[PDB]
């Protein structure tokens, strides 16, 4: 039958006319209005991806590692922070702060908010007080901790160089490789992959394929209006651009991949669910800050580091320390309340109290409070390196 999914795959791909047709037919909106509009094809076009990335992952294993589907699941995240490494580069101004100040504030929402929100979810579900997670987060602890420890060099550069670059995108590119060779999980099937699965082979591969060049062709031809409608809004108000490119930018690039983490918590998929948000992690903190970097350098068809000022600096070395925490955390391979709360918390302070003065002390907080838990779990750091040591002896 399929008709209920059949349905949910043409809702929200009509989700996309909105602004689709408006291109079509060169219409211009206000701020505001263009902004929803192209941020819905953007989040609609978040879901089909996911939806193809999915039913790939079912056809052909070897191809589609978990980590990658979770790379795929925020590609709006790279389109429209990859829209402001473009202009920074090719316009410059204020483009090359927007450019790390959303990069910055993808990671600590991802963190801040989506890591506490699906694990306070969990626990009403599993009506319990703690998250366990596989063995093999292990890994991307590994890779976390190589990410920031070589991210806390970048506020004292006061820049990010072509080299810098080169080693975010090989810590990713060893990941992904390690990621193959690791035992995956049984993909389990529902809703629209589901339904994908069950046509026959070369159907099945010609609609996915499809569904991919839709989605991404509809992202392209919606970041730049949606970048510009927030920033076009945000002057027309009272609001600082700051917030904008910092905080509801991402907002709308990480919503997708947050609602399909909550929906796999409810169906009992909490470690899958995690393994995800996790994974996702890794790449915005690896893969993400070499395109932007690397697209820095293309879009001014130059070999050019990508300047870092005091503000940007400050934003790094947080999202550095905020990302200490989160690995110490993970170190004991379960997530608790008190644990998930304080993401919550020190996350949202910062953000409820503005200024240089409290960068630095949640800053310094999140460091001081990494270091009895990293000295307390120094075994689970070992036992990290060992995971990493066997995936490459595996053959
Ligand atoms: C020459 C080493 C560069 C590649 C290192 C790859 C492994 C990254 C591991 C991270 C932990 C150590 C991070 C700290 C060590 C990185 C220092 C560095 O090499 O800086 C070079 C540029 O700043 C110029
Ligand atoms: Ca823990």
């Amino acid at each position: 039958d399929f008709t209920k999914e059949k349905f949910q795959l043409l809702a929200i791909s009509s989700l996309t006319l909105p602004w689709l047709i408006s291109l079509a037919f060169n219409y211009h909106h206000p701020a505001l209005t263009q902004t929803l509009l192209s941020g819905l094809a953007v989040v609609s076009a978040s879901f089909l991806i996911s939806w193809a990335a999915e039913t790939a992952e079912m056809d052909v294993p070897r191809s589609f590692s978990l980590a990658i589907v979770a790379l795929l699941a925020v590609l709006p995240e790279y389109a429209v922070d990859g829209y402001f490494a473009w202009k920074a580069g090719s316009v410059g101004g204020e483009y090359v702060h927007y450019a790390t100040a959303n990069m910055t504030g993808a990671n600590r929402l991802l963190i801040g908010i989506g890591w506490s929100l699906v694990a306070f979810i969990a626990f009403r579900t599993l009506k319990s007080k703690e998250v366990e997670l596989d063995d093999g987060i292990r890994l991307e602890i590994f890779f976390l901790f190589l990410a920031t420890l070589y991210a806390f060099t970048l506020p004292l550069k006061g820049h990010i160089s072509p080299f810098d670059a080169l080693v975010f995108v090989s810590l990713y590119a060893i990941y992904i490789y390690l990621s193959t060779k690791a035992e995956r999980e049984e993909v389990e099937v529902g809703g629209v992959p589901a339904y994908l699965c069950s046509l026959k082979t070369e159907t099945r591969r010609l609609s996915v394929v499809v569904l991919f060049l839709f989605a991404g062709f509809t992202i392209l031809m919606s970041v730049e209006a949606f970048s510009e409608g927030l920033l076009e809004t945000a002057r027309i108000a009272g609001i600082d651009e700051f917030l904008a490119v910092q905080w509801i930018a991402p907002l709308a690039s990480e919503s997708p991949e947050l609602i399909v983490a909550i929906y796999f918590v409810r169906r009992f998929r909490v470690s899958a669910s995690m393994n995800a948000l996790i994974s996702s992690k890794v790449n915005q903190w690896t893969l993400l800050i070499g395109t932007i970097a690397i697209i820095y350098s293309i879009s001014a068809f130059k070999l050019q580091s990508l300047p870092l000022d005091a503000r940007q600096s400050e934003e790094v070395l947080l999202t550095a320390a905020q990302s200490l925490f989160a690995v110490a955390i993970l170190l004991d391979l379960k997530i608790s309340w008190k644990e998930a709360s304080a993401l919550f918390l020190l996350f949202i302070v910062q953000l409820l109290f503005p200024g240089v003065e409290v960068r630095y002390i949640i800053s310094a907080i999140y460091i001081i409070l990494s270091l009895p838990i990293l000295f307390a779990k120094r075994k689970e750091i070992v036992e990290s390196f060992r995971t990493v040591k066997r995936l490459i002896s595996l053959e």
